[PDB]
């Protein structure tokens, strides 16, 4: 079989409601189903087949190890996954690795699967190619190196992946790994706004250029955004400068006073924010999601640009619908692709996290929406899930 | 591999039972399954295999969200399928996309999935080729856009669908999409008899001609008779004839007073109606079932005619056996066709629901006949389920 | 893929404990799964695989519906499988058809499956090839037409079984079916002694002969032994001469004074015996089980004897060993086949009912013994059920 | 497809955490999940696939059937395996076969399964190639009959195994058996020192010799040593002289007194090893396990020598990381290998036994640790189970 490159988009001018993946509309007490308790879903596809990613606390609802399960990193937590569809549950599941923070991507012929675990002192990402544990990159900044929580990107079958490493209320200066049949070929290191960048979600703007909108933990409510360019592997890292800041929390759209590089306030913390293409003939879609309230993690607005350099805009993305209602949880969200036979199509995932506290339960739903046919969005999404049951 | 065409049915002069598929015979509280709470089951088949569809609320019994599940349209309800002769459960399945109303079809090489969601007065019918999701079409009267609750007919990779928008109550004028490869290449507008068209059961009666048997839920207790020339791609609509009215409720069998075309008394509400071709050299054969009760959804007994014209055929259809005993639920009832090494197997599928009322659960068996041998229908279907359980 | 003749067996001199299948181990109050409730299992391998089949009541335990589960006939009976070495659960199993009475087998390009359903008075043969149902056979006794509840046997595309019709307490006269394909192309009408013949267990003497080892339910604990020549479709029966009656109940051993054809005494009722060939270049070994109880469903026997003729040995058969003690229980056995590279294992399975009455739940685990090495058979099976728990 | 051969391993100077199977983690009382109570687990590997076998108890938790699951033998333990990464479930996992001692491998063109049972006092080696049962091997010391409880070792198709018969407490001498297509071609018979040798861990060197970390359950903390010609089909055996004996229990490092050959003291009783070899183009490097705890199954070390001669290496390992600590159990350990595209990646699992008596349930997760990239050993693994849920 041959490598993947990006292709065209398939046509279509707006995004629908798709799929929702809520393996806890089947955890009740009074029920006998076994969904894995997770967090940081992702979805990620070959030729063939889409599979539903998720770092699992090794743990199930209905279930006696609810606690720590708030929690971000732990010596139990795994990469996980099921073919896109199923309900990823205790026995649907495959377990890839130990991991607290991952990232996967098909190259065309094969599975590389990313994984890092360790002490948050000296963390360690390890490669998976197929069955084949294959490769390993070291701390550099000895402080939680952290990967993407999103697909990683294959074209040539030189697939490209975002980590960083910091202190995540401080400086985290991402670096990108070029990965070929599950071996790291190099380290890119980018030139420009490098202070803190987390969390990237990448995709192809073109056979050249791969495109990242990152969150900054520390200094800003703007996303950073790559721009990778994968003929000379060199990337440079600029903040977007729409109006439409994309990051939660945020303040008012608009309100950040002076040019595109200035940071702005209500920049502290942050969420991984969602980000396609559609590539055309002669034009070039940028699709964003951002969270409905500006400083909670509810909601879910989808957002489109068309052509632009979003390192130099100033104007506003224009809002293409609700996906999820400011009444439902709105968390992370990510970008994939689904290949048709002839052209790829653009989706957005987001994870509804069912968040009670710490003293129980903490999971979550995925809910899809893919670029499809004409006109305007139509529908949000609800979980379901009654935090009681 | 190459597209599928109808072919000359296999042998055979009677249906007989074949398998029930009975999910909630493993939902008792004392038990440890998880069957899916569904409804609107139906069946379609490719070269090597067929899958057993139904529309989810997302629900599984035992469980805590019973409530709703008697209704007809939510955001949770989905498309879902297992492969025929498995239990539909939480595991078992796949969750294809978000869908109130639905339908499926195979063309040689690849599988569509319909799915219809949105508010009521803007709904959205959603296109998936395999794992892609491919077109959306809109709704044309702002009124609940809907389709067929069974498979869709693919000739030369060239797949047809019934769709309807309208007051169930009133004026709902039916149209057809032409599919390929998962994208719409164009609207059908039928002529003739279009005033309600609801949930068309078709197939072909040969390489030129789809027919459908369809419901008016509003003016007449005689099915509407769709007849769809696949060269031509134009349809027209009539009423048919026969005495032996399809629909529940119904008045008496001949009743409805004047020619063919004529509505009649009685003819408010409706049920979907089973329906496949036998396909013989020189002769084809039309087999229907309808429930047992003229009023209520109890029983369903099949029913034939070979040749004539059900437009203008007046005559009574022969009894062909009771497939469902009137102390059996009998609702919604679909065609398919299974595929032999070098013929097709018609048969029709009926949905058994599990009804107490809107304060408990609220699903379905599917029990399943099929033409095979010769002589007389000799065995009906319990679904075997005490709902306290 | 060719179509499979019977070969040379591998090599080999006695049989051992392969196998055990007691998905009855996982049915506790206490524990979370479900086990279908089955009985009359019976194995058949194609080149890839062996599928492990039993005709469930379609409940499982713990469930609701033990009542009735101890019956043989009712309308909620079906033919399912797993591959082998699976639990058979609600699950993991597949529902091949509607049938209170079973057969399959492989003929080197597909599975042909066989299911009898219908009223006692009038049931029907059930022929389903891979997905299709494809044939149907009438009951020519009007009183519960009947087959093998074990493999049926192909050769050169041709699969033969066994069906009988009459009075279990009277005259059964049996008939076999040659089958292709999933049609019948031709009904053998044995001659000989056919005044009762049940449950045959058949196997490949030769690529010329199958023979079957049957049950006579109403007049000699010695069990009739069919000879059926494929070459030209005919078929003797005569009962078996050996001393080592197989039959349960039956008299002490020799006890059945007389030439070969005398019937004797203890002879009402019985129980399908298994019965396997092993095919040498100038040898032939006939296996056979009998029950260790010589009146009641306890234990299991395996025995042997080398060339001959069953039809006129007066000769016992040797007791090659215990398989399951006096203190289990032993109930139905049958033969099978499973094939290696180059050669054919030949094996016996033996039903292990849980029976404790009408008042609980009524199912079997099945153990499985095959040829392997030289030397004695070295140890029994217990399924390590407690019907309590 | 064609036979496998070791090749040069994949690249790497440490081992990293890789994979915890904690199947326990979801048996509570409170949960709706079946793991398997199992013990004696290991993980061989095919060119596309790895395989987590283990020997279960017939048993799952929650469950009534905990007494007895501390025992080693009886009539119901069975080899059971799932595709690595699963949760060997009642539902996930297929029964191999009736066995209460283990081993499997794959030649390249499919799999050999190994399982033991029978009395104590004449027990049986069994051995399946797919689905047919292909060879025995009888007891030759009349004394529990046993194996490997790891995989065995293919080249050019050519299967090698580890068996021993003996006293536990007193003399057993192993022998290995030649294996192709699943028939026994040879045995042969070790010289040297061979008065006890159990649980063989084995793997080869280079495609002219196999090696073995074995354990002596009676003389010595010290691990008896094979190295197996396969171009001779000749074996010898001598203790490990490296002063960091590799057994529990043992005395401190260093303290056995004389030359290599002295067995010491604190050599009662043991436990199976892990043990891999790096196969590099000019340099051989050995991975081994042992407990952390000198007298205990508590937590597990990973050591390596470079090069040398294990039989007369009289220097120490070095100590590469702590896997398990010394708070988590460390019971047995093995090594396999997994096939990259190119190159064989060497591992070490660890079977971490949930041990609380023989009054409570009694099985094991599984960790495994992988050869991976450059540095030091960065995490431990625990298994995260509380006996009491
Ligand atoms: C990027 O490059 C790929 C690979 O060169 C392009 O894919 C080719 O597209 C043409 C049709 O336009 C096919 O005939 C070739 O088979 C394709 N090659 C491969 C290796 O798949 C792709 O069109 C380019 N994508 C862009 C420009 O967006
Ligand atoms: C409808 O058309 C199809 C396709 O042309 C017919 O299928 C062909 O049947 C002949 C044998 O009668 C085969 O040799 C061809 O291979 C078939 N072609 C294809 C593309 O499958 C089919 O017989 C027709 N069905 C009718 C008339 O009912
Ligand atoms: C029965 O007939 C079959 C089919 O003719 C025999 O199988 C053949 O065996 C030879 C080797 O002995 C092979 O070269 C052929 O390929 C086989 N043919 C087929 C169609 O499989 C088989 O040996 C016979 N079995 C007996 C005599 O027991
Ligand atoms: C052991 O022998 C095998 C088989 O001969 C070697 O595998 C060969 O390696 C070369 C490349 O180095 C390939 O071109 C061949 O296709 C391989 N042959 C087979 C049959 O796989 C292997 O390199 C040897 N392993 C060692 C020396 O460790
Ligand atoms: C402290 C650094 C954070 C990234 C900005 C942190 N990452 C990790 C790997 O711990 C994320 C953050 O704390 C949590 C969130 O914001 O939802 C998830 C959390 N992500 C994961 N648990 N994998
Ligand atoms: C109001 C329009 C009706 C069609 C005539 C209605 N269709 C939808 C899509 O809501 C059906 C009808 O109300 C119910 C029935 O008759 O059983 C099922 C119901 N079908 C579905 N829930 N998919
Ligand atoms: C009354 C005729 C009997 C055959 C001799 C009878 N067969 C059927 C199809 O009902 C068997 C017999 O009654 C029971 C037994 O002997 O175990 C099983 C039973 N077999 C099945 N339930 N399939
Ligand atoms: C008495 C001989 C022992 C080998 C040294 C013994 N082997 C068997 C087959 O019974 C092992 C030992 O008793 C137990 C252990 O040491 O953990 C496991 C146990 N292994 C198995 N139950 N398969
Ligand atoms: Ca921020
Ligand atoms: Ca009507
Ligand atoms: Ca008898
Ligand atoms: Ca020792």
């Amino acid at each position: 079989p041959e490598w993947t490159y990006p292709r065209l988009s398939c046509p279509g001018s707006t995004f629908q409601k798709a799929l929702l993946i809520s393996p806890h509309r089947f955890g009740e007490t009074k029920g006998n189903s076994a969904p894995l308790i997770i967090r940081e879903p992702f979805i990620a596809c070959g030729p063939k087949e889409c599979k539903h990613f998720a770092l699992t606390h090794y743990a199930a609802q209905p279930g006696g190890y609810y606690n720590g399960t708030r929690g971000d990193r732990n010596k139990l937590r795994h990469l996980i996954s099921v073919k896109l569809g199923k309900i990823p549950t205790v026995e649907n599941s495959i377990f890839h690795m130990a991991a607290w923070s991952g990232s996967a991507c098909h190259d065309g012929k094969e599975w590389t699967y990313i994984g890092v675990d360790g002490p948050d002192n000296n963390a360690l990402l390890k490669i998976k190619y197929g069955e084949a544990y294959t490769d390993t990159y070291h701390s550099y900044a000895n402080n939680i190196l952290r990967t993407q929580e999103s697909a990683c990107n294959c074209i040539g079958g030189n697939c490209y992946l975002m980590i960083t490493d910091g202190s995540a209320s401080g400086i985290s200066e991402c670096r990108f790994l070029k990965i070929r049949e599950g071996r790291i070929i190099k380290e890119i290191f980018p030139t420009g706004r490098v202070k803190h960048t987390e969390e990237c979600t990448c995709g192809f703007a073109s056979n050249k250029t791969i495109e990242c909108a990152c969150r900054d933990n520390s200094y800003t409510a703007k996303r950073p955004f790559v721009k990778l360019n994968v003929e000379t592997d060199t990337a440079e890292i600029r903040l977007m400068c729409t109006e439409t800041y994309l990051d939660t929390p945020r303040p008012d759209d608009g309100s950040i006073t002076g040019p595109c590089e200035s940071n702005g306030d209500k920049g502290s913390g942050g969420i991984k924010g969602g980000f396609v293409h559609q590539r055309m003939a002669s034009k070039i879609g940028r699709w964003y999601s951002r969270t409905m309230s500006k400083t909670k993690r509810m909601g879910m607005g989808l957002y489109v640009k068309y052509d632009g350099d979003p390192w130099t805009d100033s104007d506003a993305l224009a809002l293409s619908g609700v996906m999820v209602s400011m009444e439902e949880p709105g968390w992370y969200s990510f970008g994939f692709e689904i290949k048709d036979k002839k052209c790829d199509v653009p989706c957005i995932g987001i994870e509804m996290v069912h968040d009670g506290g710490k003293e129980t339960w903490h999971s979550a739903a995925t809910a899809i929406y893919c670029l499809m046919g004409s006109g305007q969005l139509l529908w949000d999404t609800v979980t379901g899930v009654d935090m009681a049951l």
